[PDB]
């Protein structure tokens, strides 16, 4: 079990450190992306969310082939803008639906400390 709080302020400083096996204890779902949205790293946490095998979806896109629910102005969009502005540090809430049973979360979406790489993390509420 890593110990990081959800929400941490310095939560990109805590994860840069960590490897796929250790991102797998945290306690929420954690998932890296790259500016295009295509997904880097995945937890086991957010396939016990999702129900996705989390090796199976690295290198797929999380907007347009894995999480389409959230292609919309109020999770995509401001990702979008994030990624534009190359700033971001966002928390709202959301409800997975898509071939799923439909499961309210909080999301938190922040850049990383790397060059091009943006975290989404999620924990039921
Ligand atoms: C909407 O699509 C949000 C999340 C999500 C993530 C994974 C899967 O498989 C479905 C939906």
């Amino acid at each position: 079990m890593e110990h990081v709080a959800f929400g941490s302020e310095d939560i990109e400083n805590t994860l840069a450190k960590m490897d796929d096996g250790q991102l797998d204890g945290l306690a929420f779902g954690a998932i890296q992306l790259d500016g295009d949205g295509n997904i880097l790293q995945y937890n086991a946490a957010e396939g016990d969310i999702t129900g996705r095998d989390p090796k199976q979806v690295i290198g797929k896109n999380f907007f347009k082939d894995v999480a389409p629910c959230t292609d919309s102005p109020e999770f995509y969009g401001k990702f979008k803008e994030g990624v534009a502005s190359g700033n971001l540090n966002t928390m709202f809430e959301y409800t997975f639906d898509y071939q799923m049973t439909p499961t309210k979360v909080k999301v938190h979406m922040k850049k990383a400390l790397s060059g091009d790489s943006y975290w989404v993390f999620v924990k039921r509420v």
